[PDB]
């Protein structure tokens, strides 16, 4: 896949719940950084952090409004929707930068959003 | 001027303090939206908001880490530095989406960041 296709597919896997296909697009040394929080270094740590983040989440519906690339660096503007375990839904407005390597695996993922918007929806 | 050249110049004007050149790159009905805040609609409201935001700011130093365009849309990953009246400096991590018309007038500017990171640095 091209860099833009890789990020599009990554988002599609979050949306379908195919988490193994999602991890397969990431490098072993991937850094996942939600900007207001501590970065997560490496695929094993990513797996553990995802498990925690998704504990009360049944479905994702992340919508890409804009995507653009400069070589291997792909930028996005999105609305990330979630359905929680009880069926309530929420959205968080986010922009993200993805860096790919030469084999088009994701080596860095940095998401930018308001921590207050996040805390409101993920509390309780 | 291409969309990417237009946005690059726009950021350069923030960095030089040439605010009139900055306004000149925008459409009359430009929307400026710091995502955690109310959008600012139109050039007159932009001028007023800028005057307020910059009251205690002596200099801007905004660094673009990544920039990518897809037609009329330009996406950015930045660290926006500020020097306040007493010489204190601060930085805020931000991603921004810019939209242009076909004549490359800036019609929308949406910046994504953590309100807590902003409030920390701009309080007092």
């Amino acid at each position: 896949m091209t860099p833009i296709e890789t990020v599009t597919a990554f988002i599609a896997h979050w949306n379908s719940g195919d988490m193994e296909a999602m991890y397969d697009l990431c490098a072993e040394d991937v850094v996942w950084h939600n900007i207001p929080m501590e970065p997560i270094a490496g695929k094993p740590a990513m797996r553990a952090a995802v498990e925690g983040f998704m504990a009360n989440v049944s479905q994702c519906d992340w919508q890409v409004h804009a995507i653009a690339a400069n070589g291997a660096t792909v930028l996005t503007e999105r609305t990330d929707g979630f359905t929680f375990t009880n069926g309530r839904r929420a959205t968080i407005r986010v922009m993200g930068t993805f860096e790919c390597d030469a084999e088009r695996r994701i080596i860095a993922w940095r998401d930018y959003f308001d921590m207050l918007e996040f805390q409101r929806e993920f509390a309780g």
